[PDB]
């Protein structure tokens, strides 16, 4: 791909945060805490899953960011609308205002109702997320893999402001403590 040159900087949005998640200086890197981390609650904090937005808002234009899931067993990545549901169960979809891929048990799945199976034959180490606003496409590429393209959802329909979205998943294992990291332009 030729998306680079739209990279945008894009830094974790603490008070969205939930409580056990624990957020770097920099805002640029996220991981399972054992514990809640000593914060008030407030609505916006995702309740019940270890998610976490971005700060940023895009309502136009093209955007790419970049996101380190080296030696992580379980993660969710993509947007989502700035009014998705916080609290509660729900599931990752574009009729709920979400744009993701997953890795979970060893397989990698894209966030469609129902889940769509991804081939990814080099794991990634990092993923690139590009989105195109205007005309309603979100595309992930395997870093790790020359940019290969992993999945592309089109004809999406944003329906408003949209916002880098982020799942470091349980560590019930104790082999997914590893953080998220987004990586340097
Ligand atoms: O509205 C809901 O679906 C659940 C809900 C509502 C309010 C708060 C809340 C907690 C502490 C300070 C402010 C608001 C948390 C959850």
């Amino acid at each position: 791909h030729h998306h680079h040159h739209h990279m945008v900087h894009i830094t974790l949005d603490r008070n969205t945060a939930n409580s056990w998640l624990i957020i770097s200086k920099d805002r640029r890197q996220v991981r399972m805490g054992d514990t809640h981390q000593n914060v008030s609650d407030n609505k916006e904090r995702f309740s019940n899953y270890p998610m976490v937005l971005g700060a940023q808002r895009f309502s136009s234009g093209k955007m790419y960011w970049e996101v380190d899931v080296t030696q992580k067993e379980a993660w969710d990545l993509g947007v989502c609308r700035d009014s998705v549901q916080r609290k509660g169960q729900f599931s990752l979809s574009p009729e709920n205002g979400f744009w993701t891929i997953w890795l979970w048990q060893d397989s990698y799945e894209a966030g469609t109702s129902p889940q769509t199976t991804l081939h990814i034959q080099v794991p990634p180490c990092q993923i690139g997320i590009f989105v195109d606003y205007e005309a309603g496409v979100v595309s992930f590429y395997n870093i790790t893999d020359h940019g290969s393209l992993i999945y592309t959802f089109s004809e999406c329909v944003f329906a408003g402001p949209l916002r880098p979205f982020f799942n470091v998943g349980f560590n019930y294992s104790g082999g997914n403590a590893a953080p998220l990291k987004l990586c340097p332009l």
